[PDB]
């Protein structure tokens, strides 16, 4: 697919306020893999796109009051049937990683790119979002050469605290789509 330099045209743009200069604006290199769902465990609700502009409602669910103190965002989403969901030009600096950890250096917000996979640690994800996955992909990389050399889990740049995109997350089948 298409770059408008930031913006896939190929998505439905959710304008999150949930962005801000990357430092000194450096440009992306790693992109990170990360999972979710909510309510944790079902997919398709208008939720994501909620907790990713900060506008989320505390009170549609006793697992959304746990995290209604949050702002953040990732630069994509993969919905289950394949639609990606853009809420952040990808040069921009997405509230994403979190305290996280790459190559000695940390706030991997700055360098990296998110893309939120509707999920669960555990259970497979569909064929769609392994061709939607590696097909943006492609494309930043594109853009972006380091990509295709630096490409991680979230449980990789912060253990113990985040296990996604979990043991569900076959490399194997998403490698084998990028360039
Ligand atoms: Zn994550």
């Amino acid at each position: 697919m298409l770059l408008d330099e930031g913006w896939l045209a190929e998505a439905r743009r959710v304008p999150s306020p949930h962005y801000d200069c990357r430092p000194d604006d450096e440009n992306p290199s790693l992109l990170v893999v990360h999972n979710i769902s909510l309510p944790p465990g079902e997919f398709g609700g208008p939720w994501i796109d909620a907790l990713f502009t900060g506008t989320i409602d505390p009170n549609a669910h006793p697992y959304f009051a746990g995290i209604a103190h949050l702002r953040v965002s990732a630069h994509c989403l993969i919905r289950r049937d394949g639609e990606i969901v853009q809420y952040v030009p990808f040069d921009k600096r997405a509230w994403h990683a979190g305290v996280s950890s790459y190559q000695g250096r940390e706030r991997c917000n700055d360098f990296s790119i998110g893309i939120e996979l509707e999920g669960t640690d555990t259970l497979a994800y569909t064929d769609a979002q392994y061709q939607q996955l590696a097909a943006v992909t492609n494309a930043l990389i594109t853009r972006y050469p380091a990509i295709a050399n630096n490409m991680t889990g979230h449980c990789n740049i912060a253990p113990e605290r985040k296990t996604d995109p979990g043991p569900s997350f076959d490399w194997a089948r998403f490698r084998a789509l990028v360039t």
